[PDB]
């Protein structure tokens, strides 16, 4: 992997919000952070 | 942690990045994401 087929992944973002579950202890802000880093790779388009 | 504090912390990001290179296979993809991602959490504001 490049780095970028993997991050296009629904897995990819369920793993990196149990991350950020992991962290900050808040599933919705996690959530929200999913959302918005995802939204921010889309944006490296 | 509501999810916020850890989220300003340059450990957070480290090991964000962390998952993003475990993921990626690439440490300068994963360093993109890293501050990519802590752009748009900075536009969370």
């Amino acid at each position: 992997p490049s780095g970028e087929s993997v991050v296009a992944t629904e897995a990819f973002w369920d793993d990196l919000q149990g991350f950020l579950e992991q962290r900050l202890k808040d599933y919705d802000e996690a959530n929200k952070l999913r959302v918005l880093f995802k939204e921010a790779w889309r944006s490296s388009f």
